[PDB]
């Protein structure tokens, strides 16, 4: 069940190891896509992979790394486009 998952992460989420934490867990789970800093201070994640893997990554995203303080994750699921070959951070 390949899917694409979009996640917007609000809170104390920049300067705290967030993008690397998502990347590591994505690589561990076989997920491709990206985690990106946004100018407003939040982070966005686009992830493609099997549903079960995406759900595991979502759980990680909601927690964040130890220095993060996640206020809310907004997520949305949609069709897998097979757009990515790696998991990148920007």
């Amino acid at each position: 069940m390949l899917k694409r998952m979009y996640a917007r992460v609000y809170g104390l989420v920049q300067g705290v190891g967030f993008r690397k934490f998502v990347q590591i867990h994505a690589i561990r789970l076989g997920i491709k896509g990206y985690a990106k800093n946004l100018p407003d201070g939040s982070v966005e994640v686009v992830a493609e992979g099997y549903e079960e893997a995406l759900s595991k990554l979502l759980e990680r995203i909601k927690q964040g790394p130890p220095a993060a303080e996640v206020e809310k994750v907004d997520e949305s699921f949609s069709e897998y486009k097979g757009e990515f070959e790696d998991f990148e951070t920007y």
